[PDB]
């Protein structure tokens, strides 16, 4: 079986990407102006909103 | 038994064959230009290939 051949090297580089997002603003202000405001707290629902993609198991 | 004859010399030159044909390139070059490459390591499959035809046992 007299052959001739050419050889290619596939190189996959399985790079570990883990990508975490976030929708809310970075600096999260909270000022304490009103004596209500003082004795019951200040309270943000919703400041950050992380979304997650990951290639490995991750916690 | 009375002849006339006519003598040839038949001279035998068993040259010993060794022939070591190839089928890649003469310069196989390694560059190392990114990180995985470091890392991981440069690796070129098939790069040569010997094809070999001798008269003698050979090594």
């Amino acid at each position: 079986n007299l052959i001739s051949e050419q050889n290619v090297t596939v190189t996959m580089d399985l790079q570990p990407v883990l990508q975490l997002g976030m929708q809310g603003s970075e600096t999260v202000s909270f000022v304490f102006s009103q004596i209500s405001e003082y004795i019951g707290g200040l309270t943000q629902y919703g400041a950050v909103d992380l979304s997650v993609s990951s290639t490995v198991d991750w916690c």
